[PDB]
């Protein structure tokens, strides 16, 4: 089997991407944030505290004839951005773009933090990291991809995120018309539960490529590119007037600037992020200072190849016996 669904930026800055997902019988369609950096499929629901729901579409398990409460199961997750959610657990039928899993754990939120309430465009998350990170207790549950894997034509999924434009998540096949050149595959460590790999270096604009190992994670649920302070300083040094702002919490730059591109290495191959992908717009409404899309990972403990990097590439998440990651230009 295969599945294919279109993923769409939630706003004009590509702050995140949403993909429609069918849950239950009859289908309830929710727009979920596909997140290769986490492993819980959770949704706003009829159980969510009412004051915490502000425009999201909710899953109502009582209206799904295939929903079954998973007895005694709860979940609670806290994300790197400070947001969180928690609740109970049903199993139900879940379909993405024509691909169907019966018995998928659907984590129904009783509580969400303020940032989720404030984002009316995200109905929940669909985790695509490794199932060892799933938070369901006392019996950990499998991700949608883990459940679908054995049925897929090939044990893979692909992310093709657009810049200011729709894109595609495919399960079970590689669309060889979706990228240019070849796909370069690189090794993955699953020891932290992530799609963790080692970039071979970077360049800023037309500058010299610096060979240096950058360990980090391919994370479709993180907006920006988080890289070591030395690399981020080298990038923003090329932008007249850019500086690191303590009040804003990262590098900012004059909105009148034209940004240089940023290149990262995948083996001997190179992915080029165009400069405009690095512009996240005014720091506050009406400001002429703009937020940068490359920021330091120094306070994180891990580098994050988020959407800024991934949307410059066609990305294969290869769930073969030994998982690997593939990147092609597009």
């Amino acid at each position: 089997s295969t599945g294919s669904a279109t993923t769409t930026p939630i706003d004009s800055l590509d702050d995140a991407y949403i993909t429609p997902v069918q849950i239950g019988t009859p289908a309830q369609t929710l727009n979920l944030d596909f997140d290769t950096g986490s492993s819980d499929l959770w949704v706003f629901s009829s159980e969510t505290t009412a004051s915490e729901v502000d425009g999201q579409t909710i899953y109502t398990p009582s209206k799904s004839t295939t929903a079954k409460l998973l007895s005694g199961a709860t979940w609670s997750i806290s994300y790197g951005d400070g947001s969180s959610s928690s609740g109970d657990v049903y199993t139900d039928t879940v379909s993405v773009g024509g691909l169907t899993v019966t018995g998928q754990a659907v984590e129904s939120a009783k509580k969400v933090s303020s940032s989720f309430t404030e984002d009316s465009t995200i109905d929940g998350l669909l985790g695509l990291a490794f199932s060892t990170l799933n938070t369901v207790s006392p019996t950990q549950q499998k991700t949608f991809f883990d459940n679908a894997k054995a049925s897929l034509d090939s044990p893979v999924f692909t992310a093709d995120l657009g810049y200011h434009a729709p894109g595609t998540y495919n399960f079970g096949f590689i669309d060889t018309t979706a990228y240019t050149g070849s796909i370069t595959y690189t090794a993955v460590s699953t020891k932290q539960g992530f799609w963790e790999w080692t970039s071979t270096g970077y360049a800023v604009g037309s500058g010299t490529f610096k060979s240096t190992s950058i360990d980090g994670i391919a994370d479709t649920g993180t907006t920006l590119l988080y890289l070591p302070a030395t690399v981020v300083s080298a990038y923003w040094a090329q932008v007249s007037g850019a500086k690191s702002s303590s009040s804003v919490g990262g590098y900012v730059f004059p909105c009148s600037a034209t940004l240089p591109s940023f290149t990262f290495g995948v083996g001997s191959a190179r992915i080029v992020i165009p400069g405009d992908y690095i512009d996240f717009g005014p720091i506050s409404t009406g400001s002429s200072s703009c937020f940068g899309g490359i920021q330091s990972s120094a306070g994180i403990g891990i580098n994050i190849f988020g959407d800024v990097a991934l949307k410059a590439a066609f990305v294969v998440f290869n769930g073969a016996t030994t998982p690997t990651l593939g990147f092609a230009s597009k």
